[PDB]
């Protein structure tokens, strides 16, 4: 009810902090790289939940 | 400049996955928990001066 939710707050920092390193990495090599990166992500429509 | 975007994508997955797993875990407990989560976070974001 709360003790379990309180633990989640700590997880948010991990996932949030991990994103900071990922966003900085892509913005470090080439901001434009996000363009080609967008297509790669959109190509994941025929994946997930499929055996 | 693809190996950099590729590795970055993998990093994005682990991060995005962390948020998906956390959101599911939190929602699993009770969507209402969001109230306490917000209150707790908001309580921590308070400017102090004297009283």
């Amino acid at each position: 009810e709360n003790k379990q939710v309180e633990e989640i707050l700590r997880l948010e920092k991990e996932i949030e902090d991990l994103q900071r390193m990922k966003e900085q990495q892509e913005l470090s090599l080439t901001e434009a790289s996000l363009q080609k990166l967008q297509e790669r992500r959109d190509q994941e429509l025929r994946r997930l939940e499929e055996e």
